């Protein structure tokens, strides 16, 4: 579904931006994960922040969210051909550097699967 949506320029840009935002300020800690989840839920509802009361699922942890996000992003990069160009195109302005930040987080560096997928993307 995400690959199909990528055929649209606006949808592709928005989806990539949301992916990078999640991976940047989402996979830090449980509280940060909850904050980003509330932000995303409010965005889906129609506004930016609004109410900030949304309990996270019990089984949802930064590990699983990071795994799913990185898996989807790697699949998109492998399938689509114009996404890597978007990634390539203060250093946080360049989208690619966001992925670089992940190398400084214990949650990511401690997982073989996450490391493999991130290394494939890079």
């Amino acid at each position: 579904l995400f690959y199909r949506l990528c055929s649209s320029k606006q949808n592709r840009n928005d989806l990539m931006n949301t992916f990078l935002f999640i991976l940047s300020e989402g996979i830090i800690d449980q509280h940060s994960l909850e904050k980003v989840y509330n932000i995303i839920s409010s965005r889906a509802m129609g506004h930016a922040k609004t109410t900030t009361v949304r309990q996270l699922p019990s089984d949802c942890t930064p590990l699983t969210v990071a795994n799913q996000t990185i898996e989807i992003l790697q699949s998109l990069i492998d399938a689509d051909s114009r996404l890597k160009y978007f990634l390539i195109a203060k250093k946080l302005r360049w989208p690619l550097w966001h992925l670089f930040s992940l190398l400084d987080r214990k949650l990511i560096t401690d997982e073989s699967v996450l490391m493999d997928l991130l290394t494939r993307i890079l």
